[PDB]
DNA sequence: ATTATGACGCT
């Protein structure tokens, strides 16, 4: 009872803009603005594939990994933007410095995590409880929470609903108690709007978010109400919420480990977790997983918020699928002087933005046929930024996969080049 | 033949 720690110490955020890479192509080309359109990778093959749909697109059924002219059989007015090429591959440059305006908005108020190149987690403890002081027992008004969901209400027109909600949220609220999670929650809430807020009003991009005591949650809820809106997840609202939410749902059990949860453990909802000990979970999952599980099917999850704002690696893939893939020694010469090109470009901007060098350079091919999507993986230093010396160490690494007798066998159908292991410089 | 990345666990 008393003793039972609920895994309300902290307030946690994820941010998440809304198709993000369509954003900023409308962003950049206001005729795609408030249409059905998306971002795609090449044009030859099948009009390209898409990585990214705006909501309007969306409606019509186009999703991502799709080929464009698929999507465009479901939404004949689908509109696209092309991603940019250089040195005969794709090049993201375009969206991560989109992504760093973001980052830096949202690091104006806490601490984040980048979890990716749309979306961070934010460890709001701090900010609450500041905030909460500065309030002195003021009571929080529906006008401070102005897109945000409350999940579960309301209980017992959809803006009239979320209104509902809301007011029920609110009305129950203990304003006078500065240690009730609710209440630290709501004030996290308001934060979120006014990150949210900023981020609009200096980038001209949207996003969701999600509010709760964990990241696992954060994530859960920031896609309950999307696009353009923030979902609030109290740690009461769990049990009914997990009561039917698939496992394949939660961060983390989308794969294989969640298919053994469901197929081993005879269940399909999250909540159904709650009804095996510890130990149990442990015994079928390892001991990690089955802490994990115990904890997180109760609404519990204890994994930090990071402090770490910038790519912890900087990586160059193609695939070279069906017939392109390289069969001879110049092919993969010139692939992999490309790919170094583009790598040290990319370095040598983030050794001067954030004063550090990678030190090890991990090369990674696919070889035709090969089950793997990593036939092999080599490391080798990383000493200069000069891509024809990256190039030429990739070879020298990569080269005994060659079992030709100037021909390359089995032909490559990826190349993949990553530089880590970053030190202060 | 969706591709292009990137974090992290296991051993
Ligand atoms: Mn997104
Ligand atoms: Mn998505
Ligand atoms: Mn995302």
């Amino acid at each position: 009872g008393p003793h039972m720690a609920t895994g309300q110490d902290r307030v946690v955020a994820l941010v998440d803009m809304d198709c993000f890479f369509v954003q900023v192509e409308q962003r950049q080309n206001p005729h795609l603005r408030n249409k059905p359109c998306a971002v795609v990778q090449y044009k030859s093959w099948k009009g390209g594939g898409i990585i990214a749909v705006s909501y309007e697109a969306r409606a019509f059924g186009v999703t991502r990994s799709m080929w464009a002219d698929d999507a465009k059989k479901l939404c004949p007015d689908l509109l696209l933007a092309q991603v940019r090429e250089s040195r005969g591959k794709a090049n993201l440059t375009k969206y991560r410095e989109a992504s760093v305006e973001v980052m830096e908005i949202m690091s104006r108020f806490a601490v984040i995590e980048r979890a990716s190149i749309d979306e961070a987690y934010v460890d709001l403890t701090s900010a609450v409880q500041e905030r909460l002081q500065k309030l002195q027992g003021q009571p929080i008004s529906a006008d401070l929470l102005p897109s945000t969901y409350i999940e579960g209400l309301p209980q017992g027109q959809k803006e009239g609903m979320r209104k509902q909600g809301l007011f029920q949220w609110l009305d129950s609220l203990q304003i006078d108690n500065l240690t009730s999670p609710d209440l630290q929650l709501t004030v996290g809430a308001v934060i979120v709007e006014e990150m949210r807020a900023a981020i609009e009003r200096e980038t001209g991009f949207q996003c969701s978010a999600g509010i709760s005591h964990n990241k696992v949650l954060a994530k859960l809820a920031c896609g309950l109400n999307k696009p353009n809106r923030q979902t609030l997840v109290s740690h009461g609202s769990v049990p009914q919420l997990f009561s039917q939410m698939p496992i394949r749902k939660i961060r983390s059990l989308g794969g294989k480990l969640g298919a053994s949860v469901i197929e081993i453990l005879g269940i399909e909802y999250m909540g159904e977790l709650t009804q095996f000990t510890e130990s149990q979970l442990q015994s079928h999952f390892g001991e990690k997983n089955g802490s994990w599980l115990y904890a997180m099917c109760r609404g519990i999850e204890h994994d930090p918020v990071k402090p770490r704002q910038l790519p912890k690696t900087i990586g160059c893939s193609k695939n070279f699928p069906g017939k392109t893939a390289l069969a001879t020694r110049e092919q993969v010469q010139w692939w992999l002087l490309q790919l170094a090109q583009e790598l040290e470009e990319r370095l040598t901007k983030d050794r001067n933005d954030n004063d550090r060098v990678a030190t090890q350079l991990v090369v990674s091919i696919r070889v035709q046929g090969d089950k793997r999507l990593s036939s092999l993986r080599r490391c080798c230093a990383l000493t200069r930024y000069d891509a024809h010396k990256m190039s030429h160490d990739a070879f020298t690494v990569i080269k005994n996969c060659n079992t030709s007798g100037t021909e390359w066998s089995p032909p490559l159908t990826m190349l993949f080049l990553c530089a880590t292991k970053f030190s202060a410089s």
